[PDB]
RNA sequence: CAAGCCGAGGAGAG
RNA sequence: CUCUCCUCGGCUUG
RNA sequence: CAAGCCGAGGAGAG
RNA sequence: CUCUCCUCGGCUUG
């Protein structure tokens, strides 16, 4: 209810009917300047006797839900009426008159996209930003190209130059809201120059329409004694041993290679080499030459294995392969349960011919790991020396990662000596290879790592913003680095003085450059905003205007070729990657919801085999998976009104069209130019 | 960290504070003593107390990555912080404090210089050559004329001409880094006299301020003992037969010249006639009568084939022709998917009516090659007397020439009995007419050639220098020879002890000629600094100071003059070079980012065809290139804010000016005295 | 809690 | 422009 | 990985 | 001074 002075020399501006940004460090009490500035607007306009509604626009679910159950709720909720929404909840279903119900709203933008895309074509009630009279929004750096924030602007920066141009014209215009940006790093996107950086922040500003930037430059030193920055810290580790594991999978990587007189351009263990993989295979599938689409697909998992190695345990890599040939091995013999293929024979022969050395290999304290000691080091001297009075954070690239490291550090009993409970946090996205974590389990996770059972958390990059964290004394990224926002983030995580912000990493990575190059661009950010600060107002507006006007024209233009596909169903046949043969056509082929893709005939019943859902065995199985013959995977099943069907994916599959025949493959069905009908029971009943 | 005698008694007078040249065999180890002279220098200023920081410029990014992270970084990086820069790196975008932040930097000359350009005349933060200690420069050889090492020696040298003055009037004057040149044979230039020579020389020493050269005089027998010179063989080839083709090739090159009763002042197969049809063919064009474009255009091609005759296989002709007409063919039945050209339709017809003969001829073992089966029997007795332990280089003048022996070799089963494991490599620029190499491929084909996996090379004039090559066994020049120092540091790749150099080629041509002057070139350049290191200091001193007034002096002389291009886009318009008729003007043209030039208009659209990408053909298509219905080619498709537009090239077409209309290509558009508008999407749209 | 669909952003390699 | 990795949002069948 | 722009150096022929 | 061949560097659109 009451503002710092270093607060308010910001607010004022905001508070005198100005729509502005706000750049301020992490934990620097943002959401209190926010709550204090909706409270003295909806206070002035009750004043005039004028409508006043408030509408705070976030990205992420568990941030609006934490806003409004924290922060506004509790302070506003004695003199009006708050509400806070998001894709979770039930309110949704009727959303202008939510607005017109309440006065202060919390939400995700998509819900209010949604709305104006109805009130402009669809034909529900609809609702207009007209109805709003403060807008805001944090995390303003994502308002860019074409994100959500960038087209509910658009549009605002449309009804902008309406009311202008109206201006002479009849009269009186559109009103618009205020607008009210916060964020900490807007950063400077792709810039190389101070110049460049100059026009993003310009760019950034007109996409906000914002009066100025108001950066703290009075109050410096009571913001520093109160938020202080850590120390920061480089761990380099260099390496020349480890000879043996890594020998043995190089050597059995040229066994297979030049089984099938492949020599690659490229190395083992490189980005390209696995880009060359997979363009093999995508042509020996394309081809239907077996013997080496297989042998791609094997050569890509040892090239996964070795750069696991590289960063990680060996053991982690030998579970990795151990896993794909024991699934391999019991689809093959759920198959047989006869006429075999000798590829795959050899493949397995010499996978098991060295199983066993390759686990006494990477039993082996000699060689395990500089980086990992180093990490053991590191933590070990942390937690001594704070007894009993630290919290950690690692920020990892990878989701295995996070797994191989919480489990190696329960391996290891130095750590609970200590008194060290580590936990691992990943994503809910189902396109990473790996099962995703569900909301309820982060935000479960948070909540025991805010009460303390649970002392370090070892991240992928879901932890940055957007979370409810406790600050800690330890900041560490384990060869991770993405640009200068994300960097800003997490170090301000740093708070709780004695705490330190290290990076570690080995000498043939170019990690350190990277964080070199991103501090080199907090400079040049730093200096650009300087400079933008002290601009003179007329030349300001001027730029901001041609950049509003270049942004929404350009877009117009973008918009125009959009307008842009043959139905030819019976035209295509679906042949199994593996085993090339005909599986299906765009016939038998038809569609739930006009989003579920499924065939459901006789014969084709016949032609696949079902599994167990491995996510449920680790009860029921629902969604039981679907293979081929040669083991290939089609897709899944699904239950649509009590009726089991089959659900494939277009990806496990080649196009085979009778005109001409390039056989093609399109990853997913949107970009497949055929239409399909929707599904009519008449077929195959009564 | 250890020096040799030969290199300490060179690198003294450097540890004294004397800026130098260093001049030394290839593999002598200059590295070393560059980095041991930076140690000894950081150490010894950090003794006094004084600001030290060290620059090393090269001209290749290869070389530069390669230095960084093989030789300085692991020697220095235990006492003093190390960078190496380039143009694929990120770190340039604020390049002062990169200076100020590091202390070694390791970098391109271009970046320094664009640094100091922004300092001269731009608003950024800037460098200046004040801030550096010492300067090295290796392959100082390249400081001439008005290369980027010769601006800044020449901005150094200024800066010292402002210290001399200052020296009487007011005082202190500015302090100069150190400045260290590394090379092995600074060359000659155009010298025809002992004195041409020597001036050659007083002209580097003073361009690069050195104070001597320091050679080596006293352990000869020590570096001769450990790096020995190879022995030096020719090999000279004769032929009186060979007659039916060429013979051929003749009898349709006098049918095609006859047709347009055009008999030239000049032979066949020799470049007069390749400039004189190129003439030729610029004059029709210009004056627009067709009929002789095309004939002049086939009868270079002719030319061009009989030129790949007389140093490879027929069937590398063949091949030659059969693109360019296959091409022509596909690109006529394309426009036809009709009023046909007789003069296409005749020349068409005489190339197919002996297609079948010619391929017929081109097989002939009878007589294949004389130099061919001369480097057949010298590759072979090499690598048969190395009992696997052999590896060589092949220096060629041309790309295809490279692509054209490598397949050779592979056709052949003696060289994979011997053991022969043969690669090509090329440059990296798109103005060869050919695909150029890509930087990553260069590398990843130098790692396995280090490797052994490959065991010789076909290069062109890449690989005289700035490469990490493995001493060879066999240096090959087939028909190449340039100067005395590409010459030399081919020469110096020839150790491991019982390795050769030869060079193969004809009678006829004069190249042993020019082998010889070069040899003749590299005693008289050898005698030259044999006096030089004698001379004098006053008249040394004199002579460089004449020197390098006189540069600074002309070259302010000559900037004066480039100073100094009406902009009238309405008052040209554009005309295809085959089919005279009018494509456009200079007012529907518009500039994106000042460099490409695209035209956006419907009725253009429809005055072109789009073909398929032949670079991705050997997916997606996204360049395609832009034909006439003539089948003359226009240019290429780009994507600008996700729009598809035409980017055109001036040199598919010909000027008209409305004033009195003297037709003229101009062959690039910088050329063009007109200027054209910056796009605006105002024009068609909204 | 499981399956599927669409769209967006960031990093690296090519 | 392509590939990979990572994140986010909205929507359906259960 | 594709396209384009600018500049520099070396050789040969004229 | 012109043409061709070869090499290098920097910068943009993707
Ligand atoms: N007026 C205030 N006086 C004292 N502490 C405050 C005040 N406002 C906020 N804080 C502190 O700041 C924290 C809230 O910061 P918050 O706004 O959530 O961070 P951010 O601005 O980075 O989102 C609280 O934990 C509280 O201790
Ligand atoms: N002090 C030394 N003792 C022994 N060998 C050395 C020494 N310094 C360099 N070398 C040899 O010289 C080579 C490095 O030469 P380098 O300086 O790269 O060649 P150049 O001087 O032609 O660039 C290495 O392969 C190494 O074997
Ligand atoms: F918005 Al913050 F830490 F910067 F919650
Ligand atoms: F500089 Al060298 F061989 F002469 F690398
Ligand atoms: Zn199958
Ligand atoms: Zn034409």
């Amino acid at each position: 209810l009451q503002l710092r002075p270093y607060q308010m020399e910001v607010a004022q501006p905001a508070l005198d009917g100005k729509n502005i940004i706000i750049c301020l460090p992490t934990g620097s009490g943002k959401t209190r300047v926010a709550v204090y500035i909706t409270k003295d607007h909806l206070d002035k306009k009750k004043q005039a006797s004028e409508s006043g509604k408030v509408i705070v626009l976030v990205n992420k679910v568990m941030l609006a839900e934490q806003l409004f159950r924290k922060e506004f709720n509790p302070y506003l909720k004695k003199w009006y009426r708050i509400i806070g929404l998001s894709g979770d909840t039930q309110l949704k279903i009727s959303f202008p008159e939510v607005v017109k119900s309440y006065d202060v709203i919390i939400s995700t933008a998509q819900i209010l996209e949604n709305s104006l895309l109805n009130l402009e074509s669809g034909d529900d009630d609809g609702v207009q930003l007209s109805d709003f009279s403060l807008i805001i929004i944090d995390e303003c750096h994502h308002t860019n190209k074409e994100a959500v924030y960038n087209n509910i602007m658009r549009r605002y920066l449309k009804q902008k130059l309406r009311n202008n141009d109206l201006k002479k014209q009849n009269k009186p215009a559109i009103p618009l809201p205020q607008i009210l940006g916060l964020t900490a790093s807007p950063g400077v996107g792709a810039a190389k120059k101070q110049s460049e950086a100059e026009k993003h922040i310009l760019n950034i500003c007109a996409n906000l329409d914002a009066f100025t930037i108001k950066t703290v430059k009075e109050n410096l030193g009571q913001l520093k004694h109160q938020i202080k920055e850590p120390c920061k810290k480089f761990v380099i580790a260099d390496d020349t041993r480890e000879n043996p594991f890594k020998e043995k999978l190089l050597e059995i990587m040229a066994s297979i290679q030049t089984y099938c007189q492949k020599s690659p351009m490229s190395d083992f263990g490189t980005q390209h080499y696995e880009q060359w993989a997979i363009q093999m295979e995508k042509k020996a599938a394309k081809d239907g030459n077996r013997k080496d689409r297989v042998c791609a697909e094997h050569l890509r998992k040892y090239n996964e294995a070795l750069q696991i190695n590289d960063t990680i345990r060996m053991i982690d890599a030998y579970s990795h392969l151990e896993t794909f040939y024991t699934d391999e091995k019991e689809k093959k013999f759920a198959v047989l349960n006869l006429k075999l293929d000798e590829t795959d024979e050899f493949l397995m022969n010499l996978f098991f011919d060295n199983k066993k050395m390759l686990k006494k290999l990477a039993e082996n304290p000699k060689y395990e790991n500089e980086k990992l000691i180093k990490l053991r080091n590191t933590i070990l001297e942390q937690f001594t020396r704070s007894e009993e009075s630290s919290r950690g954070i690692i920020f990892t690239k990878t989701r295995q990662s996070t797994y191989a490291l919480s489990q190696w550090i329960m391996e290891n009993a130095k750590f609970a000596e200590v008194g060290v409970k580590a936990h691992h946090l990943i994503g809910a996205g189902h396109s990473s290879e790996v099962k995703p974590m569900t909301q309820t389990e982060q935000k479960e996770v948070i909540s025991k790592f805010r009460t303390g059972e649970i002392n370090l958390l070892i991240a992928t990059t879901v932890a940055e913003e957007g979370l409810d964290i406790k600050e800690c004394n330890i900041v560490i990224r384990y060869g991770l680095v993405t640009n200068e926002i994300a960097m800003v983030q997490a170090r301000g995580r740093a708070r709780a003085d004695e705490s330190t912000y290290v990076l570690v990493t080995s000498s043939g990575s170019g990690v350190t450059e990277r964080e070199i190059v991103n501090d080199f661009r907090e400079k040049m950010m730093y200096k650009a905003i300087n400079r933008v600060q002290n601009m003179k107002p007329e030349e300001y507006a001027h730029k901001i205007l041609e950049l509003q006007v270049q942004s929404i024209l350009e877009k117009k233009m973008k918009v125009k070729r959009s307008i842009a596909y043959n139905d030819n169903p019976s035209l295509i046949t679906l042949l199994c990657k593996n085993c090339s043969m005909l599986v299906c056509s765009g016939e038998n082929i038809h569609v739930v919801e006009k989003m579920h893709h499924v065939n459901m005939t006789p014969e084709f019943k016949g032609l696949y085999i079902v599994r167990e859902n491995k996510a449920l065995q680790k009860d029921y199985q629902t969604n039981g998976e679907i293979i081929c013959k040669c083991g290939q995977a089609w897709g899944t099943m699904m239950v649509h009104k009590g009726l089991d069907l089959p659900c494939l994916k277009i990806r496990n599959f080649v196009v085979n069209f009778k005109n001409n025949s390039p056989k093609k493959q399109y990853k997913k069905w949107v970009e497949l130019p055929i239409r399909f009908p929707d599904l009519d029971y008449s077929e195959y009943c009564l």
